[PDB]
């Protein structure tokens, strides 16, 4: 219930709230069916449109008219945006050149530059090259500015997911808002765009900036807009509270665009009916911008000009069904469209198995455009599984298409030519970002970034201590002059021990064997100095990884390849090796196929054993620096120590063994050089972190060797190719994976064919961040760098993505 017989008189667009049963006069009274019985009156006025007009300079007030053009009206705050236009010989703010800002220019009784965003739904990244001829303000805003070629939003590319996403810093499996539809099965409740569930806040998780500026005492707008206010009144409102007294006025406000997206759903996303919401977007931001002018601001606030996920064609006829899939189809609830999400329909059925639903799924038709996975085997990039909310089930969709359960849901449940969901490094789904004002960077362009980091930014230009987030604060450092934040290094936690010989080969009883035993004075001091280090600086480029949490680890040295050897998990850590542009490639010599060596300093309480390999006959092992990269037959022995094997599963041996014998000498052929460090993951619980010795669910069998599930590699190389990458004097260039330690290859439908045609596809779907493998290892790379911190956090969230030009 509410009152609605209260009044808006002196409230219109109030900030604090009123709570249940008063009546409302805030931006959100509609959506809340809470508005004061006279707030369209009062608060919603229109008469005589938007714009001052030549007749209307010098009017006497009238205080029925939607804005005014009255000499009192810069007093009161309420002109029209276009009044010193049109009545004051003033020009456009579009009009003006741009000048640098270097300082903030405010007026007094500004305790900050205020922050204001401009957030469009829907606005594909390359509308801004292919739209900027009908977009002058956006234009200008992008290119005196500080712009980035493109924004990637989180998955899914959905409305609600990113725009908390960007209000939070988190991932949506952590925020808690991972699709525009959830069921909760612990709530037993769904969430859904249309209805009052939605409005419940035990839905919304983290913590948004709105939130996080009044807990520290930096006032914020009213963060979003009931749909029926129109765009004019937005800007008119929030240019108004930009008028309140000091104490009273915000220094945080939002706008929101429901266009593009409204259009593009219709239209495509470059339907000829696409130029005039681009063009009405422009009005309104020319509309701020001129509003700010007016009020001697437009060189005080930072603004940010940013959309929340992109769009792509996809028509009603691209539609799968999965009742030509399932026999079982009435036996499941599908969560449909650019995405799937299956469940049970009913959990008094005990007849569903969720293993048959998934096999009935994979690669069943030549030209399948959706592909299953059980939630954790989804690509880790993706961080989309650790949530009561994602169903075990997904269905990752191929752009351009719809997954649907049954043909009478897309026509009884066509019309539209665009939408958006889809994995998040589809270009089509990129989107745009673009920041101007004085702690922005002037007419400069910034490499993508992704949407989690700008939180820590927003937050930086407040002066607000950001709450915990998926951010690395300092990786967007580069994109302001001031405010940046200069985070140090986290202290290492564990520091290694580093073993010389110290067992005898008769002690160890691992079942292994090695046909190693043929055989001096200089040769042998000089592998002894190689077991010491002498050629670490050419194989551990960028310092060893802090180990960041307690554990007991060696370091381990080699010819060819370092290691951090965990006497805990009884495998490495990490192994780093470098690979030049003139590295030769060998193969394993027949007499040592299956050579395994004990290694005389580890102890064999410490060691893996080649016996519960043999037992274990779904267990395979592989080893982490590869024998086909030795420098020479004589250091190819070490290749095969069992500190440097590692459990592996034969199918994704197929795998490893064509990336480690083909992939690797193909990258330092292109990058003129690579370093690589390589190692395994555990993430049995799928929280994306580092799980401890007692989360792990498999062990090879009979033994205390635990079984990875994931197997990663960075592979890093100088940013200037004409350098190779052991003698790289500047910024560096990465490209990572983290890969699936699955047992078959059913994610492949082309794996029964030779690797060269599915491997290196499967390992561009598993493309990671360097800061996604420390979350899921514990370890922090690149420590010792010529380069700044802020850079190397950058060159840490940097996503390899593989798409052509956007
Ligand atoms: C991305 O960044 C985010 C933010 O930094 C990272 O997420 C953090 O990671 C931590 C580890 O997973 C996690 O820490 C836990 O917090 C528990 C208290 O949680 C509540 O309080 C906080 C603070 O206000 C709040 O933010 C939380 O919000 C979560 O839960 C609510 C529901 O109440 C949701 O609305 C909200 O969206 C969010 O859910 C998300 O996180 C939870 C986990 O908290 C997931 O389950 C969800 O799926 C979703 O992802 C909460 O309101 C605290 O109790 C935990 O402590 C346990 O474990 C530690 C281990 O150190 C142990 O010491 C304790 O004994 C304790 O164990 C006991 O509980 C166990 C579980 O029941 C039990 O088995 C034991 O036997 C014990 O009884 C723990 O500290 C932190 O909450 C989240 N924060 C957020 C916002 O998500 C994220 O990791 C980053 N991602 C990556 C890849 O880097
Ligand atoms: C301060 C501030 C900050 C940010 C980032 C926004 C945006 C633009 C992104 C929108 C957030 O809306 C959400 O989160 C929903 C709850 C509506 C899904 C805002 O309104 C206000
Ligand atoms: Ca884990
Ligand atoms: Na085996
Ligand atoms: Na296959
Ligand atoms: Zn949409």
């Amino acid at each position: 219930w509410t009152a609605t017989s209260g009044s808006c008189k002196g409230r219109c667009f109030e900030l604090q709230e009123v709570g249940p049963p008063d009546c409302r006069c805030d931006n959100l009274c509609k959506s809340y069916s809470s508005c004061c019985h006279d707030f369209d009156e009062l608060c919603l006025k229109t008469a005589r449109g938007w714009e001052c007009t030549k007749d209307r300079c010098g009017e006497v007030r009238n205080e029925e008219n939607a804005c005014h053009c009255s000499e009192d009206c810069l007093s009161r705050g309420d002109c029209c945006t276009n009044y010193q236009v049109v009545c004051k010989g003033e020009s456009h703010w579009v009009d003006d050149d741009c000048e640098e800002i270097k300082v903030p220019e405010c007026p007094a009784g500004f305790v900050r530059p205020p922050l204001i965003i401009f957030s469009v739904d829907g606005f594909r990244a390359s509308y801004m090259k292919k739209g900027s001829k009908v977009m002058p303000n956006i234009e200008k805003l992008r290119s005196c500015g500080t712009h980035a070629p493109y924004m990637r939003p989180v998955y899914p590319t959905k409305t609600f997911p990113n725009l908390y996403t960007l209000a939070t810093g988190l991932y949506p499996e952590s925020h808690g808002i991972v699709g525009n539809s959830m069921y909760d099965p612990v709530f037993d409740a769904s969430f859904h765009l249309r209805g009052r569930e939605k409005f419940n806040h035990r839905w919304w998780g983290g913590q948004p900036l709105w939130i996080t500026a009044t807990k520290q005492g930096v006032r914020a707008g009213t963060f979003f807009w009931s749909v029926s206010i129109p765009h004019e009144r937005r800007i008119l409102t929030i240019l108004q509270w930009l008028s309140l007294p000091d104490n009273e006025r915000p220094s945080v406000y939002a706008f929101y665009s429901e266009q593009p997206d409204f259009s593009g759903h219709k239209y495509g996303p470059f339907g000829p009916e696409m130029t005039n919401p681009l063009r009405e977007i422009d009005k309104t931001v020319g509309q701020l911008m001129d509003g700010l002018k007016q009020l001697r601001l437009h060189r005080c606030v930072n603004v940010i000009f940013v959309g929340d996920h992109g769009m792509e064609d996809v028509t009603c006829d691209r539609t799968e069904f999965l009742s030509n899939y399932l026999t079982n189809v009435d036996d499941i609830t599908l969560v449909p469209g650019t995405l799937g999400r299956i469940r049970a329909k009913s959990i008094n059925n005990s007849k569903y198995d969720p293993k048959t639903i998934i096999a009935a799924l994979t690669c069943k038709k030549p030209d399948q455009h959706f592909k299953p996975y059980m939630k954790q085997h989804l690509p880790k990039r993706l961080h989309y599984a650790n949530n009561r909310r994602i169903e075990d089930i997904h269905l990752l969709v191929d752009r351009r298409w719809h997954v649907a359960r049954k043909p009478l849901d897309v026509y009884k449940k066509c019309f539209f030519q665009g939408d958006h969901g889809f994995d998040n490094k589809v270009n089509s789904m990129q989107t745009v970002f673009v920041g101007y004002g004085p702690t922005f960077k002037y007419r400069t362009k910034v490499p993508p970034f992704e949407n989690i980091e700008l939180y820590n930014v927003m937050c930086d230009l407040l002066g607000l201590k950001p709450a915990p987030n998926n951010g690395t604060h300092g990786s967007l450092n580069h994109l302001l002059r001031t405010n940046t934040f200069r985070p140090t290094m986290p202290d290492e936690v564990s520091r290694p021990n580093y073993p010389g010989i110290m067992y005898l080969q008769s002690e160890f009883d691992l079942g292994c064997t090695c046909d190693d035993k043929v055989e001096n004075k200089l040769e042998e001091l000089n592998k002894r100095l190689h077991t010491k280090g002498s050629t670490k600086e050419r194989h551990l480029l960028y310092g060893r990884p802090a180990v960041l949490y307690r554990t007991s680890y060696d370091i381990l040295y080699h010819t060819d390849f370092e290691s951090g050897y965990s006497e805990i998990f009884l495998m490495p850590l990490w192994t780093s090796y470098t690979i030049s542009k003139q590295a030769e490639v060998s193969s394993i010599p027949e007499h040592l196929t299956n050579c395994v060596r004990p290694d005389v300093r580890v102890s064999p309480g410490f060691s893996q054993n080649c016996l519960a390999y043999k037992n274990d006959k779904q267990m395979s092992y592989g080893f982490l620096f590869p024998p086909y990269l030795s420098s020479s037959p004589e250091a190819k022995y070490d290749a095969f120590l069992v500190t440097n094997m590692v459990p592996m599963y034969p199918a994704f041996k197929r795998v490893w063994a064509y990336f480690q014998r083909v992939l690797v000498k193909k990258y330092a052929s292109e990058r003129n050089g690579v370093n690589v460090i390589s190692g395994p993951i555990f993430d049995y619980n799928y929280d994306g972190l580092r799980d401890t010795e007692d989360e792990i669910k498999q062990y090879v069998e009979g033994s205390s060797i635990p079984v990875p599930t994931h197997y990663y590699s960075i592979i890093t190389s100088c940013l200037d190719f004409t350098q190779p990458a052991d003698k790289c004097d500047g910024p560096l260039s990465v490209s990572s994976f983290i890969l699936p330690h699955r047992p078959d290859n059913d994610e492949s439908c082309n794996s029964s064919e030779d690797e060269s045609k599915w491997v290196e596809e499967l390992m561009k779907m598993h493309t990671a961040r360097v800061r996604d493998i420390e979350h899921l290892t514990g370890l922090d790379f690149y420590r010792k760098t010529s380069r700044s911190y802020s850079e190397i956090l950058t060159l840490k969230t940097y996503l390899h993505t593989y798409e052509s030009e956007i």
